[PDB]
């Protein structure tokens, strides 16, 4: 509910860098809290932008909003002070009803967050290896140890194929009935033409099943949809790239989005 200073660490492929997040405050206009770096000039900030929506008339769900911004800086040969060569951006949505709870919702922000330290994905985003290859991906089982609200919970996710018409993954419960499956698609998908960058996509679909006397047959109930999407261009090195992925890892574990997820609380 109150902001405070936020400090990640273990960030980066060898785990020893850290991060202190100043925050700057909450934009009233749009409600939406900023945290940057202090770097005393405003192109140079690792930018981290959280926001939490009520439901509306037009929207009738819950929406969380995290947008991270990672700026570079360049030697600019001809000036003085440097310039901001390229940004990388990743942006989290979550979306979720009234009816949802908090322990469903606390499923997928620990989830999420275990799914980033996966070897699926470090090979996805730091080598941009897609799914979709014999020799890009593994493309095994994934364990997801100690997620949930007390860390208890354990997923296995089975890889049932990859879909070549989309390029996208499939990472999905071993359930049985194909409604009732928690099932994750990984799309690192890179056009590199009309967008001119790289675009990587997890959807962290969690659905719920409730029913009783409806024929003795569950029915699907909310679905607990989830987002990420992040944006490197060309040029940027991986170790930018695994930046910013170790350190939305590291987001998903602080308070700031603890109860901001969990209790929905937007953080003034």
């Amino acid at each position: 509910a109150k902001l405070e200073t936020v400090t990640l660490g273990n960030i980066g492929k060898d785990g020893k860098q850290t991060l202190v997040l100043n925050p700057r405050g909450v934009n009233p206009t749009n409600g939406v809290a900023s945290l940057s770096q202090a770097g005393a000039v405003p192109a140079l900030e690792k930018r981290v932008t959280v926001s939490v929506s009520q439901p509306s008339r037009n929207r009738k769900n819950y929406k969380v909003q995290v947008k991270i911004q990672n700026p570079t800086a360049c030697t600019a040969n001809g000036s003085c002070d440097p310039s901001v060569t390229r940004q990388a951006y990743a942006d989290v949505t979550f979306s979720f009803t009234q009816y949802s709870t908090d322990e469903e919702r606390a499923f997928v922000r620990t989830e999420l967050a275990a799914l980033l330290a996966s070897p699926l994905l470090i090979d996805a985003i730091d080598q941009l290896n897609p799914a979709y290859a014999y020799g890009g991906a593994k493309l095994e089982t994934v364990t997801l140890g100690n997620i949930g609200k007390d860390g208890k919970q354990t997923l296995v996710l089975n890889p049932r194929g990859v879909n070549p018409t989309n390029g996208v993954a499939s990472l999905s419960q071993a359930g049985a009935v194909p409604a009732l499956e928690k099932r994750v698609t990984v799309s690192v998908s890179q056009p590199s033409r009309n967008r001119k960058n790289y675009k990587v996509q997890v959807k962290i679909q969690n659905p719920t099943a409730c029913t009783a006397n409806g024929s003795c047959d569950p029915s699907v109930t909310r679905q607990a949809y989830a987002d990420v999407t992040f944006s490197f261009t060309q040029y940027s090195t991986d170790e930018e790239r695994a930046f910013v992925r170790t350190e939305l890892a590291a987001l998903l574990a602080s308070p700031l989005l603890i109860d901001a997820i969990d209790q929905l609380n937007p953080a003034y």
